[PDB]
């Protein structure tokens, strides 16, 4: 009997119906694997398993599941007709049967299984005394074969207890890589026994070690994640060339610990630059066994090769006219390199010029932030033969509302793209780049707006319900605490340290309708915040899409549509809330200075608070244009790098 | 102007005097660091650093700290004599001396330099705008050389993050020995490349590699802190001989996967059991840098022993009357095995017998709870010559409240020990044993209560007042959480999964009165949990020493000393929030099955508060019989594996 609807699952399956009736979930609840799986199956199986009881305390009879064909008669059943492999273009599909007595997934393979596990714990349902799945079936199967997270462990180093619970958190949304980016100009980040400066010299001794590595590739791979790797070069070389400031391009070099973009450069007409990279890979590549290796290749700005006469005279050499010409001529040097260890070429967009060979896959970035039309690198390159994957739209760094990457999509408008040119698109992937974000506030940026990614990297084009993702989200978000995440968790305690551990309920109040600066206007030029500076502030509580704004926003939107007593007193709650936070802020203050920072802000709200209050009963007796400003305040850029985002519903309600 | 007894240090230092005026933090803030000191002073002063940052938002101007040196006019001067060594018997003094312009820690060594840095992070103060550090002077030491953690990773394995975070938490109390129980009846943990079907075979692939090993004792190192090993030998053999069967003791084995005592156990009489354990320790010992190696021996309650002829001809052989005699031969077959590596031996009580040597460390674990009497076998140790750790009165896995740790005490009363006796307590260990602690939740059994103990075992013999540390518990506890710890923060996940991410204010509420049963009572006869079940429920949010409980409590008190309007008033607050608490919880229910064991609960406390309610006012018109009938349902045992400990105040109110 219940809607579709009311089913949280995400990504939305290609194909879903329910019917009548219920599987109820008892203490006789086992599970049967069967068919030829890759052994990854039974660590999935048992950790869904162990899932499924954290959720409902059951008390599973089963333990670890280990074997095929242990309990022929279970109550789920899992068939996989062959061993999947780890890499794209894999058979990713999968259907799930629930039946009022008994649940049956197939698929091609343990991947495709691995993915119904999840598709099944999200169509988990309750009463107030039972748990149970509604009988339904699904079959599913991904729109893109690359759906991605990067991870930037350079910017703030991200120790592996992050790296594995991102990885299950990937997994939970049928994510299925993982790219790496284990360099750039604030620390490299390899463990390397031939090249140990690299490791001395430019890494503060934070680093992966060889064997972690090892172990996080399989961690991935027993959850179907494929791991790309990344030595961004020749840009973005602060470390590198603390390290080796002979292969330098300025005719010296430290760790870098601001943000932002850099003149090191590697020198392309060194010999001993392609050497000691030939070098690298010969010690890297054994530790990444997929088949893609990033070389990066971004913002190198070109003024240290400009100045440089040896570097013009090897231009003139190749037939090289410009800085890009030169760099897919070094970057083709190390094509071969790569190829000798097995592995495909991937880099960020500039590499591509004329000379690029066919065979790299180009990684599109740029977009209006760099002055750029969204997409169209993208367009550019399938259009010139390069598989290519989107990572412009998905910078979730920046905190942009979850819409934006919600709407962004790997396929271009317009393009008239031939079904070869759509078949070059591999997919997309989101970015998180950690200039402003801790191993602490890692999680709280990348979700819950990743799984919005995720979405739409695996379901139909045409799942673009925004509301509908928004309620779909919620018990998404949720559940990937159990497997660690600290997105929710630790702003608790990002507020205990501002609010000095006394009562946080109103400091809790006042982020949710506080959002942090988006774009680059944080860390303004980049010199505001270091890789050391300290991110226990409210704006590192804080998170895009605020849960009272959103709520705010819908009660104002449902109000002026029809603006009935029930619609206004909504609204108005709201306001007689925000008044006694702004008073609860100010008592808190008197023993937290952390508190100072927002007091101006919640003033501000709770000011305007007051006045709209008189407002919705006709009875505001100022003047239009101070009525105006009183809610201008409220758009202010300049406490706590946060703003309000209840500032447009503010202006919406006066008139 | 601060008082001594505004001040939130913990251990209390052995001298402390404040005198006028205060230092002010400033932007100018910076650290220096001045004499002969271990370069584990580097790090120290770095992460000392990182978190006073955190903690106020100034945002430092140093980065990492390297050199000596680098500051002579720094406003914190660190002078360090010597280099520490990490061990037993450190000089760990140090004096803290705060002026208006200037702060200067002076320490013997880095040891006691990294312990002032400690203190004076709890001296932090503010107001509502500045932060300040009191004018004073403070002189310190420890005083017992071992200051210990156990961590049980056997039960539940314990991952590296878990391992890391509390060797911080140890150090930020000053605690000094990290004992590793790295074996037991449920997994081996230890990578072994030599003797790999331990790993294989009784580890369900969840262990520490050597490399992760190597990593943690440096970090340990790094942190002023011993690492002391655990291989239990020769009961809880469960693993060891699942993959060793054939030197066990039974004329077949499997990793056990609930809790108690076990039969299996390693032959002493077979030349196999001696070889294998040789070649365990040539591998193991290695990794371990420290001194003292423990070779367990607890609990071997001796019927394998007892039945096999070939045991008992051999007890014949050597004239070994009891299995303890036997057991004390078997475990001075390995004292010249540890020797070789330079280790001594430690052992639970159990391994003294006569012939045990007197360079062996015996651990006195056994008391009321193993019929003996709390602290009689340290003593009996030490008249006999041996050295002792006390755990005894320290097993904060039972959920004992917190006065039962901090008052007991390494020190026995009216044993008339000589001064060269008291010299052999070495000191004490709180043990986490881990049956009933996920990786998820062991945080909140270890911390606070840890805190305690670690002040029993540092400061002076007379800081007894359970009161006041209470009172300087809250802040200690918050501000450990800088460091990852996760005894609050991880509370609210379990009870968002419970509520089914509705609103926990009533669920929250609700665990402030209740505590986890205590002793052997939550897992009874080892039987009802299992080593993989579910403890994301109710009894794995709450603690000891609930903190409504205890204000509760206070309010009873006062009120029958004084029966005041505005004490019983304080008393019928509490009822009448109990009151909504209950509904709070029912309505929660409706959408929330892992309510429903709680509900008996909560509402036999809203029956007792109903009725008090109209008993305070003299409306209750209920027979005596009958209203003490209905107090006595709350002190029920029966509802979540919980218990509420607001039950005897009730009845002292009926009384």
């Amino acid at each position: 009997q219940m809607q579709k609807e009311q089913l949280n699952l995400m990504p939305w399956p290609q194909n879903v119906v329910v019917n009548d009736g219920n599987f109820t979930l008892t203490k006789n609840f086992k599970v049967n694997i069967s068919g030829n799986p890759d052994s990854r199956i039974f660590g999935g199986v048992t950790r869904f398993l162990r899932r499924l009881d954290g959720r409902t305390g059951i008390f599973f009879e089963q333990g670890f599941i280990t074997k095929l064909n242990e309990f022929p008669n279970a109550e789920l059943q899992i068939n996989c007709t062959k061993n999947g492999k780890i890499g794209l273009y894999e058979d990713e599909s999968y259907s799930l049967d629930v039946k009022a007595n008994k649940i049956t997934i197939n698929a091609t393979s343990d991947l495709g299984a691995l993915h119904g596990l999840e598709t099944l714990l999200q169509l988990l349902q309750n009463d107030s005394k039972k748990f149970y799945f509604p009988v339904s079936q699904i079959s599913d199967f991904p729109r893109f074969t690359w759906r991605g997270l990067m991870l930037d462990a350079s910017r703030h180093f991200q120790p592996v207890d992050v790296v594995k619970r991102n990885l299950d958190a990937l997994a939970a949304m049928k994510m299925n890589v993982f790219h790496w980016h284990l360099v750039d100009d604030q620390g490299w980040r390899i463990e390397t026994k031939k090249h140990p400066k690299l490791i001395e010299l430019a890494s503060d001794g934070l680093y992966y070690t060889q064997e972690e590595i090892r172990n996080i590739v399989k961690y991935a791979d027993e959850r179907g994640i494929l791991i790309v790797p990344e030595i961004d070069v020749p840009g973005h070389g602060s470390a590198i060339l603390t390290a080796y400031p002979e292969i330098g391009s300025k005719v010296t070099y430290r760790i870098e610990r601001n943000a932002g973009i850099f003149s090191p450069t590697l020198d392309p007409s060194n010999p001993k630059t392609y050497k000691i990279l030939s070098e690298l890979f010969d010690e890297v590549c054994p530790l990444f066994p997929g088949a893609y290796f990033h070389i990066g290749g971004d913002e190198n700005e070109g003024k240290d090769w400009d100045a440089n006469p040896k570097i013009q005279e090897f231009k003139k050499k190749h037939n090289l006219k410009t800085n890009h010409e030169l760099q897919t001529y070094f970057t083709m040097q190390l094509a071969p390199m790569l190829k000798k260890h097995g592995k495909q070429l991937m880099g960020w967009e500039e590499i591509l010029t004329k000379d690029l060979s066919k065979e790299a896959i180009v990684h599109s970035w740029r977009g209006p932030n760099e002055g750029m039309v969204a997409g169209q690198s993208l367009v550019d390159a399938v259009k010139k033969g390069y598989k290519t994957v989107l990572s412009n739209g998905f910078y979730i760094d920046l905190m942009y509302p979850v819409a934006s990457h919600y709407l962004n999509d790997p396929m271009p408008k317009g393009a008239d793209l031939s079904a070869e040119e759509k078949a070059r698109i591999l997919g997309g992937e989101a970015t998180m780049w950690t200039e402003l974000a801790t191993p602490e506030t890692f999680d709280s940026r990348v979700w819950p707006r990743t799984a919005a990614i995720a979405e739409r990297l695996w379901s139909a084009e045409n799942i673009t319900d925004v509301a509908n993702m928004r309620k779909r989200l919620e018990s998404v978000s949720f559940r990937l605490e159990e497997l660690g995440l600290t997105h929710i968790k630790n702003k608790a305690v990002i507020l205990r340290n501002i609010a000095n551990n006394q009562n946080i309920k109103s400091v809790n109040e006042f982020t949710n309708v506080c959002e942090p600066l988006k774009g680059y206007t944080r860390n303004k030029g980049g010199t505001e915040y270091q890789m050391y500076s300290p991110f226990t502030l409210f704006a590192d509580a804080c998170t895009p899409d605020a849960k009272d704004s959103l709520a705010f926003d819908e009660a104002v939107s449902q109000y002026l549509a029809n603006k009935s007593a029930d619609n206004k007193a909504k609204v108005a709650a709201f306001f007689n809330k925000w008044i006694a936070v702004n008073k609860g802020l100010v008592e808190l203050s008197a023993n937290a200075p952390l508190v100072q920072p927002i007091l101006p802000l919640s003033k501000k709200l709770s000011d305007a608070s007051q006045e709209l209050l008189l407002v919705l009963d006709n009875k505001s007796t100022l003047k239009t244009a101070d009525l105006k400003t009183l809610i201008e305040q409220c758009n202010t850029k300049d406490h706590a790098d946060v703003e309000l985002s209840v500032y447009e519903s503010l202006k919406k309600l006066i008139a």
